[PDB]
């Protein structure tokens, strides 16, 4: 007069990307109805799974699991019940992974710019692993001149490819491009990204700042101030960098702040008192920097 047994030997077939099909044996007590349960192991907890047909009868040794995630592993179990109750659940199946599917979402983050003449650079978020849904997964790159129709591609694979530089002399600088991205995996394609507009890399700054000005306004705190750089037509300037470093030391080893727009002057903080430094002053964009201009000094204050 004890709860039933549980049943024994479940094993799956029919895997498919989303639903398996379990089978077990049991014996004596009259079963009213199995109940099945899945795990991904090695450290996931037991749950529910919907099966087809939707109430496992007692005679039955079979059922359809349903609601699974592609490309994932799990165990599954059965428990008998009667009017005894339920029994404890069987051993579990040995794992299986079900079948791979297209990758569900489009990668984020999709932008770009920058690089060497003749470049166009493009960057993008990795995705990871929850939603790459199979192996052999990478990204598929679309670009074309921003007006033309006819798209080039570059397949890239290996989840953690996160950019992509293309090159062609053909290239001038800063040239507009439609950019669209999504990734696959060996079972096909994801759905596309929206579409970015990506500019080939600008020339690098060629001129300096040709003053620059510095006074220690405290102990710890210098003022810095420049003439810009006039920016002729084509020209692209994001800023610029800041360069100061102790007299006595390696102009090398500077440390480093930049602005960003075009403000001609900036505040330091976080020096020595009593110290001189050098400063210099260059242009940036996001292809690099132009060369520095003269170096100033200035003093913190005691």
């Amino acid at each position: 007069g004890s709860p039933p047994g549980p049943p024994g030997g479940v094993v799956v077939r029919d895997i498919g990307d989303t639903t398996v099909q379990l089978s077990w044996s049991r014996n004596h007590s009259p079963i009213a109805k199995y109940t099945l349960q899945a795990r991904t192991p090695p450290s996931g907890k037991w749950k529910q799974v919907r099966t087809n047909p939707v109430n496992i009868e007692g005679n039955a040794e079979t059922a359809q699991v349903l609601g699974l995630m592609p490309w994932m592993d799990y165990e599954f179990r059965v428990s008998a019940s009667n009017i005894l109750g339920t029994g404890e659940p069987s051993g579990p199946s040995s794992r299986i992974r079900t079948k791979e599917a297209v990758p569900s979402v489009a990668p984020s983050g999709l932008s770009g710019g920058g690089g060497a003449p003749g470049e166009l650079t493009i960057n993008w978020t990795p995705m990871s692993r929850e939603y790459q849904n199979g192996d052999g997964f990478g990204y598929l790159l679309s670009f074309r001149r921003q007006g033309s129709s006819s798209w080039q591609t570059a397949r890239v694979p290996g989840a953690d490819t996160q950019y992509f530089v293309y090159s062609n002399d053909s290239i001038h600088p800063y040239t507009p491009f439609e950019v669209k991205i999504r990734s696959y995996n060996r079972r096909g394609d994801g759905p596309e990204s929206l579409t970015a507009i990506v500019y080939s890399a600008e020339e690098e700054p060629k001129v300096a700042p040709a003053k620059v000005w510095a006074k220690g306004s405290s102990s710890s705190e210098m003022n810095v101030s420049w003439e810009p750089v006039l920016q002729d037509m084509n020209g692209i300037l994001l800023g610029y960098e800041i360069r100061y470093w102790k007299a006595g030391d390696k102009e090398a080893a500077a440390d480093r702040v930049r602005t960003a727009g075009l403000d001609s002057s900036a505040r330091v903080t976080g020096l020595y008192p009593n110290t001189k430094y050098h400063v210099t002053v260059r242009a940036y964009n996001r292809a690099g920097t132009g060369p520095a201009s003269p170096s100033a000094d200035a003093m913190t204050m005691k």
